[PDB]
């Protein structure tokens, strides 16, 4: 019997599945709701104009007098190392079946997303990628409010928890512009927090209102959520337009460094990471008071 | 993890990921019903 | 006086990830043979 390993027990191999399964793993929401421009560049300047330009509505018969020319704005979104450097050791690489390179890149592509997912929400910008929270933040209007600055609705903790009219005016600070191909972002746990929310009678706003097929939605618009933002803070905008993530043209280069300390392979795999919010005016920004 | 390195800064090592292991066991999940050869023989509905 | 391989430039990209490093050496030497041949003449300077 395979009890007792004398008896028939050594022959039994466990069959390790040489595919390891890597926890960590998830599509990248972040590159998928937002742009991904491949550029070969430390600084990577799209240009954003802010608007201005008017027309006079001319009669017939009337001299047609000078209009404002429209104003155009820099977003210097610069590109910075975001790397890891495991130092494996070549007795693992060589003993093997499970291939602990590709397995490593994968877990080290997977931190990639995750600290993109980090750095491009929260990420204060030293020297990485400045995250739309990050940018600094004004409870006004797209006429009053400056550039590169994210509207950012403050209410009193009684309607926050309680109503959805802190998310109503998220979604109706965007305009029509933004709101066709919008996207939110939740914390899991601020998303939980939300569904929870139940008026003074005690119903909930948010009374799942969805079928099984359907992406999860909130106020007509999916939501794909971060894990890393903070808590009790809710995004949303068309982060096509609303946030640029500047991957560099080589993209994720993984030389395994083999030589610098024989024994060790060291996987270097670094990447250049850039991230910058693009129309300002595209992505809102809802603070809600911690319970 | 990621160090978020800077330009002109020394790549400090990060932490190597760790792997666990799920140990699963096969075991016989059987059932031993003894019909008489009777029935096999006389019957169309299929017993076997 | 150089050697038989001269200018060697080997791009260490390696030790320090994130740099290359090119080194590049040429093993090179000078001697004054026959100083006979050879005069030199400090000028006073003023």
């Amino acid at each position: 019997s395979t009890g007792v390993p004398a008896d028939g027990g050594y022959t039994v191999i466990p069959e390790l599945n040489t595919e390891i399964m890597r926890m960590l793993t998830d599509e990248s929401t972040m590159r998928r709701i937002c742009t991904v421009k491949k550029i070969s560049s430390n600084e990577f300047k799209q240009l954003v104009s802010a608007g201005g330009a008017t027309v006079n509505h001319g009669e017939e018969g009337k001299t047609r007098e000078q209009t404002s020319t429209p104003q155009i704005n820099e977003v210097s979104i610069k590109l910075y190392p975001v790397y890891a450097y495991p130092r494996t050791t070549q007795e693992i690489v060589d003993f093997s079946d499970v291939d602990i390179l590709s397995w490593l890149t994968g877990e080290i592509g997977d931190t990639f997303t995750e600290t993109e997912e980090s750095d491009l929400v929260v990420g204060d910008g030293d020297k990485k990628a400045k995250g739309f929270l990050s940018v600094p933040r004004a409870e006004k209007n797209d006429k009053e409010r400056d550039f590169g600055t994210l509207q950012v609705i403050k209410p009193s903790e009684s309607l926050a928890w309680t109503s959805a009219d802190p998310l109503i005016d998220l979604k109706f600070a965007l305009r029509k512009k933004y709101r066709k191909n919008a996207v939110w972002v939740v914390n899991s746990t601020t998303a939980a927090k939300l569904q929870k929310v139940k008026n003074a009678n005690g119903d909930y706003i948010w009374r799942d209102r969805l079928q099984a097929g359907d992406p999860d939605t909130l106020l007509g618009l999916p939501v794909e959520y971060l894990e890393f933002m903070p808590d009790n803070v809710i995004a949303l905008g068309d982060f096509k337009r609303g946030y640029y993530i500047v991957d560099h043209e080589t993209g994720v280069r993984t030389r395994p460094d083999n030589l610098t300390e024989p024994g060790f392979i060291k996987i270097f795999t670094q990447k250049y990471l850039g991230g910058g919010v693009v129309d300002s005016n595209a992505i809102k920004i809802l603070e809600l008071p911690q319970d």
